[PDB]
């Protein structure tokens, strides 16, 4: 009696640079994989795939029983998505202390996390962050910026800028 | 008579990138291990593997008989936990003899190894870390910081921060 068709994971969707990661859960003589970049395997869990664009496409598989009977054939789609493209930061610096501090990008994104010098992290929907002198981010010093994209898929890191804040001097004796 | 089932460890977890060792203690004709990232061995003592986090999953082993006949199946599970990310340390540097040392990051952990430019390495469960001048810990140079996580996994030493403390001038003659 042909044996039943094998599991498979989900039509799935990975990030440019991620891991594809195809497996089965069933019991089996031997595996067969096929796949879009000659990915090839006859195990029951096969190597991982780095997630490069050319590797989009359908995953197959059909088992061996025991006795030598091929089973049907089932198959995943994975879908690589192109990672986003480095944002470019700039910013108002050689601002005077109790000034606004003003960072900004051309980039196109879902959000936008703006990193503080110290490692504060924030979030926004806009390619403009305004910090006030009270904001705990009003800081100094090398700043750096990661887009996120409609997927969920990031950016690389980009480039620092670097921020400089000058301090009032004080009044003189005259 | 089917031939007993194998030993295998203890289900384990390790850090990525940490060692997942896997072995028998037992006396096969040959040994027959399968994994999850194609981890496929025929030995008692297989190659170790990376603990990378495609590496988690199930690790499965059935012995062979001297005359032919397989055992019965048994499994390892392997976790693999996420390095914790890079700390950030700043610190009020500037400091003039006498005053307060303060070294602080804005890393979550479990705990915190303040590590001295003299070696010294102080631990503390808080980011914020004050080292008095009659202290053993206030030093000046290069300081660096490491993050534990609530698994017991380690985050890469952090970048070092300059610590600088300017000496009180001597009155002069008049």
């Amino acid at each position: 009696p042909v044996p039943a068709t094998p599991a498979v994971p989900a039509d799935f969707a990975v990030c440019e640079g991620d891991n594809i990661v195809l497996s089965t859960t069933t019991v089996a003589a031997g595996y067969n994989w096929t796949g879009p970049n000659g990915f090839t395997s006859n195990l029951q869990n096969p190597s991982v795939v780095s997630a490069s664009l050319v590797d989009s496409g359908t995953y197959t598989l059909f088992i061996i029983d025991a006795n030598g009977c091929p089973s049907g054939d089932t198959s995943v789609q994975v879908s690589v998505h192109p990672n986003p493209v480095q944002p470019v930061l700039s910013s108002n610096s050689a601002i005077c202390d109790g000034d606004s501090l003003v960072l900004s990008t051309t980039a196109t994104a879902t959000t936008y996390r703006w990193v503080a010098p110290d490692g504060a992290d924030t979030l926004t929907t806009v390619n403009t962050l305004v910090i006030l002198p009270s904001n705990a981010f009003y800081q100094d010093g090398n700043w750096t910026l990661m887009t996120m994209d409609a997927n969920g898929c990031q950016s690389i890191l980009s480039n620092p800028e670097s921020v400089t804040i000058h301090s009032i001097p004080a009044a003189q004796a005259v």
